[PDB]
């Protein structure tokens, strides 16, 4: 690890989801265009991440609009839809067919999809959890410059510098999670 070639220090830091462990976090967005509509750095983090480190993810919210898209995320999450749910959002987002952004278009979507319960993704997209979710998202990528996807960050602290491609991005974050670790003694 190289300050300023491997990762960068966050000026402010990002409160964590949960204390005593490490938080690896993912800001993301829909239009980050998978082959499978799934993040593979996501799918092999969890595997390849030690036992007291966890996965965050945030919508990005870079124009006013794109708080529809922040909302989405929000009510996949916490809806429990996550496996269930985001391939069909990222192929929607994909098509560019419907704007997804719109609450209205939202739900009549979610309503038509074969593959997930529609009505339980949209039970938690009308809930004041989900809108709060992703307001935050918003101030989040304001408050720490946010400007790229994926931009990953972990403990709170150290920012992702991806020099070396996908699998060297696997090693830094894993090396950060036990510079962390020793740090936090």
């Amino acid at each position: 690890l190289t300050e300023g070639e491997d990762y960068l220090v966050l000026d402010k830091p990002i409160p964590q989801e949960q204390s005593g462990k490490i938080e690896v976090l993912e800001f993301f967005g829909y239009f980050c265009v998978h082959c499978h509509h799934f993040d593979p750095l996501l799918l092999k983090l969890g595997k390849a991440l030690p036992s007291d480190a966890y996965l965050r993810t945030e919508h990005v919210v870079w124009q006013p609009e794109m708080l529809g898209l922040a909302r989405m995320a929000a009510a996949v999450n916490l809806s429990g839809l996550k496996y269930q749910a985001n391939p069909a959002v990222f192929k929607a987002v994909y098509e560019q067919k419907i704007r997804l952004e719109n609450r209205s278009v939202a739900g009549k979507w979610a309503l038509s999809q074969k593959g997930f319960d529609g009505k339980k993704l949209m039970r938690a997209y009308d809930s004041p959890e989900a809108a709060a979710a992703a307001l935050k998202m918003q101030k989040l990528t304001e408050q720490y410059r946010i400007d790229s996807t994926p931009t990953v960050i972990v403990g709170g602290k150290y920012r992702v510098i991806f020099n070396n491609g996908f699998d060297g991005g696997v090693h830094t974050i894993k090396e950060l999670v036990a510079k962390v670790r020793e740090e936090r003694k």
